[PDB]
């Protein structure tokens, strides 16, 4: 019965941060959302209505704050936030939902200002940087020639299924615009040739070039992730389908409904095994109804088999030539109760392939007529799953509490300690992950983590 132990007090955000977010009840009915940023700057971001607060992930200190304004005199909602660094600047890409449509912003943390913005032809559901520079360089050779003519590229997806690849025009240093002065896009359907001629005209007209992928419309995209090691954009749909798009060829390489059926794809996470005999790697896909009923939460491990590995001039390894993609593990966490995924995080250590690769899933279960939720952190070890002979599900009788390739931790001490504050996100600290065959079960892994709450941060150790 592995139980996390709390190692700090609750380190509160400053009052000014708490107060600013609590203006949630005017731009209401605004939900406070918060995530640790994926990059290497130790940031966590909280958003409520038009208000963004960037805080220090370990101390709770306020680092940056901004209240977005609406181009159409009505407050936008900060919907999506991603870390993004370019040149020698550190920033965030932000998707704003507006009454009309949407705006994609580039927010500079150095000066706490929006520096670029574009109007989106739809309602954004997710955003993802693809690359932070252009120019002819070994570092962009993995991308389709047409993207290489662009200068920074962000993917943006919408509630009707548009997939947009947008030029961030990071080569234009004369243009400093806020979210109110957002530029229009020039959207070309598919992927053209003669990009430079087009681009030059497009920018003389004060617009950003956008390639919209030829892809069916009508179903909302719910998840979006660029998988660096396979050069694939993963596009998860509200109907349970998952698309993989190769960003070299710009073609959809895979597209199938996950085994949970018509339930939205809520998150993905990539893993690479240490020793696999046919260039297989893995993509977890999480299906969840947490934004509606909250009755279904399931994990789906997709095995992606490729024909080759390629060392790029950059030094990076790339899986190339997708030969098959098939679901090889399924775990139902839910499906009265209410269950929601808090986080989904992959941690890999390299000594070629990582010698350690785990995915961490954190989820919360609320039973109706039960005040305090249970919170679980589960650690899946892909190599121990190999060692266990790749079972496709928990066996009869088998439990997460006693599984050779999965460790289950209770975060209930955190819940007791922090009530009634809500856990918004959980980050495991990669650098802390530390270790008779049973001994190499992941239950013996020690690690530290930080929970992001609505009012601060708090540190835990699992040992």
């Amino acid at each position: 019965d592995l139980t996390a132990q709390v190692t700090s007090d609750l380190l509160h955000f400053p009052e000014v941060t708490i107060e600013a977010l609590g203006e949630d009840e005017i731009t209401l009915e605004s939900v406070l959302r918060g995530k640790f940023a994926a990059g290497k700057n130790g940031l966590a971001c909280l958003a409520c209505g038009p208000q963004l607060e960037v805080v220090n992930s370990l101390t709770g200190e306020r680092l940056s704050a901004y209240r977005f304004s609406g181009v159409n005199e009505q407050p936008p909602v900060v919907l999506a936030v991603k870390e993004f660094s370019w040149h020698k600047r550190t920033g965030l890409l932000i998707g704003l939902e507006e009454a009309d449509g949407s705006v994609l912003c580039l927010y500079d943390l150095g000066i706490s200002r929006v520096v670029k913005a574009v109007v989106l032809p739809g309602r954004v559901t997710a955003i993802e940087p693809i690359i932070n520079h252009g120019g002819a360089s070994a570092s962009t050779q993995h991308l389709h020639p047409s993207l290489r003519w662009l200068f920074g590229v962000a993917a943006v997806v919408t509630d009707v299924g548009q997939i947009l690849l947008i030029d961030l025009c990071l080569d234009d240093l004369s243009c400093s615009q806020n979210e109110v002065e957002a530029s229009d896009l020039e959207v070309i359907t598919g992927i053209p040739a003669e990009v430079p001629h087009i681009r030059e005209r497009v920018m003389r007209e004060g617009r950003h070039l956008c390639f919209q992928l030829v892809s069916p419309l009508g179903v909302a995209i719910s998840t979006l992730s660029y998988i660096n090691r396979t050069n694939q954009l993963a596009v998860g749909f509200s109907d349970g389908y998952l698309a993989l798009w190769n960003m070299k060829s710009m073609k959809r390489e895979y597209y199938t409904q996950l085994e949970g059926g018509r339930v939205p794809v809520h998150a993905v996470a990539f893993q690479e095994p240490e020793n696999d005999p046919r260039n297989c790697c893995y993509l977890w896909a999480v299906q969840s109804t947490q934004d509606s009923e909250g009755d279904v939460l399931s994990l789906h491990l997709l095995q992606l088999a490729f024909g080759d590995r390629k060392c790029l001039a950059s030094g990076q390894i790339l899986y190339e030539g997708l030969e098959y993609c098939e679901e090889r593990y399924t775990l139902d966490l839910a499906g009265t109760s209410n269950t929601k995924l808090l986080g989904c995080q992959s941690i890999e250590r390299f000594p070629l392939s990582p010698d350690t690769s785990v995915s961490v899933f954190t989820w919360q279960v609320n039973i109706y007529g039960q005040g305090k939720p249970s919170v679980y952190l589960g650690l899946f070890d892909i190599n121990r799953w190999y060692h266990a002979q790749m079972p496709d599900s928990l066996r009869s009788g088998e439990s997460l509490h006693n599984c050779s390739y999965f460790a289950l931790w209770s975060l209930d001490s955190v819940v007791s300690r922090t009530s009634p504050h809500h856990i918004l996100d959980i980050l495991v600290h990669e650098r802390s992950l530390n270790r008779p065959e049973q001994f190499f079960n992941p239950s013996t892994f020690n690690f530290d983590a930080t929970c992001l709450l609505d009012s601060g941060v708090i540190h835990v150790t699992c040992a």
